[PDB]
């Protein structure tokens, strides 16, 4: 009973957080095995951020310039390399708390947990969706760079995000763990356009199924629609077009509740055209798109 | 930039979760030092839950009947005692992962993180407010009993909640770590009334300050009010009456933003009387009351 914006337990990730300092800039690093991963802008001063030549900036740095502290113990840096927008600092000690892990590049619309950190210390954890425009609407302040996003499948942590930058609009941009930015962003102090964003249709449908499972059913109606008809409504309301791939992943929720996907689409169509009329769904007065069909199944079945 | 429903990092609590089985009932326990705490209803069968005599039920149990498993290792139970609605199983081994901790009884309106668990394994973490009526609107299924609520101040975990029961309305009831229920609830399979709930006024005001800090300011107006006038509006809209104690704890947010508490009360009054007019505040289309003034200061300053 109940449905919450649940994050993964952050324990396995907390054991990997370190503080990385280079010159006068300090941020977070991720220590996995004998490598520490962090945003490459740790090598920059504020003046460098205007138009940085990272290759030239990194050349002025040696292993001893990167100070890596795991809690209260100092790591010895024996190598450094830049891969895309991340630095990889080889250390002489493998992290004893390294969980089983993978580096994954998630798709837009997928969700993950963020462990916000400052000075290598965890401050909090929250669940995010990677927006269709490849930004995240996180909660990050100066010093949070290097904080990571992740998912967990039983004992394996799949790291998918490393925080790098705050856009002038207050939304967030970052990379996968190979240092490739999600979206068009560059790690430079320049105003950068995020694409037009859209609402993640398949996620709103999954959340409507979660609402029905938990008893919030007032929005169910006597109607049905087609993918074509629904997509005309999705276009008008800036929702992602629904595809058969999306219908396919909603199958488990359709089977559990007995509500055909296109019937739920008709409820969503009516909610888009008429609003909530002052009512709520799962404690929300808007259509929530930060739960994937997998998240709904996982939470509604109590997967650990 | 940004403001999220952030939970504490759950790592220190994950290290304390164990599975407790007695007869054919399995639930979660909390292993701190050499004691395992769990809901006393682990000793009941479904038939016992109708009208249980816990004292008589516990008398039929011996130390060897309580099976406590921490991950994959078995704990040896050398004592058992019932304290209010919790069982305390003395074990022969102190939990090596015991963090610095305290047991606290929180007040209604205060917030905390829940680490939802099943079979002793963590499934997810979310931030909750203890409702003014002493229920929590959690996300819990069968097997989640024994999952705990907590806050963290630097290195100290203050445990404040242990999950026990789901009311017929789908809201949740539990105890402090001494086994005293929050609210009027009893651990019995009987329909039980939760009091009339109210919105946590001081928290909505704190969240309005968080919105102003992050740039959502459309709701600020040219008006002011008094505690008496605001409280007439709070009464009409089922909000908690605001006191000078509440105004006092909003002081840091009033000082940071330069918006006097009674001026923010006038914005809240107008929002109550006119609604959001289809607009949002911090990604919400309703007035959020699950962030305390302390949570707002902590998140807006990045406290670890
Ligand atoms: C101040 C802040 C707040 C939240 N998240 C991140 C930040 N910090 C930055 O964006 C620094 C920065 C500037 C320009 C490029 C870059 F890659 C990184
Ligand atoms: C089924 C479920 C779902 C979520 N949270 C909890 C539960 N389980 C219960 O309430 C069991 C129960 C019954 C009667 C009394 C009691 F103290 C405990």
């Amino acid at each position: 009973s109940g449905f919450r914006k649940m994050a993964f337990p952050s324990g396995k990730v907390e054991g990997c957080m370190v503080q990385v300092t280079c010159g006068t800039t300090t941020l977070n690093g991720l220590w996995l095995d004998d490598v520490v991963y962090c945003p490459r802008h740790v090598i920059c001063t504020s003046e460098d951020m205007l138009n940085p030549n990272y290759e030239d900036l990194l050349i002025r740095k040696s292993n001893h310039n990167f100070l890596v502290q795991a809690g209260n113990v100092q790591l010895r840096v024996i190598g450094h390399s830049m891969q895309n927008c991340v630095l990889k600092l080889k250390v002489d000690t493998a992290n004893p708390k390294t969980p089983k892990y993978k580096f994954v590049r998630i798709q837009p619309g997928q969700t993950f947990s963020v462990l916000a950190c400052y000075n290598g210390s965890p401050s909090g954890v929250y669940q995010c969706a990677m927006r269709p425009n490849f930004t995240i609407k996180g909660s990050f302040l100066n010093g949070s760079c290097g904080s990571v996003g992740f998912n967990i499948d039983y004992d394996c942590v799949s790291f998918c995000y490393m925080h790098h930058m705050e856009l002038p609009t207050g939304v967030h941009a970052g990379t996968d763990l190979e240092g490739n930015f999600y979206g068009p962003f560059v790690d430079r102090q320049t105003a950068q356009a995020a694409g037009t964003d859209t609402t993640i249709t398949v996620n709103v449908l999954a959340w409507l199924y979660a609402a029905v499972i938990n008893g919030d059913r007032w929005f169910l109606n006597r109607f049905t629609t087609t993918l074509n008809d629904f997509n005309l409504v999705a276009m008008k309301y800036n929702y992602e077009p629904l595809t058969q791939d999306h219908v396919d992943i909603l199958g488990p929720l359709s089977a559990q509740t007995g509500i055909a996907v296109l019937d739920m689409c008709a409820s969503l169509k009516e909610l888009l055209q008429n609003g909530m009329n002052g009512r709520t769904i799962l404690g929300s007065a808007l259509l929530e798109d930060e739960f994937t069909p997998f998240d709904v199944v996982r939470q509604c079945s109590g997967v650990t």
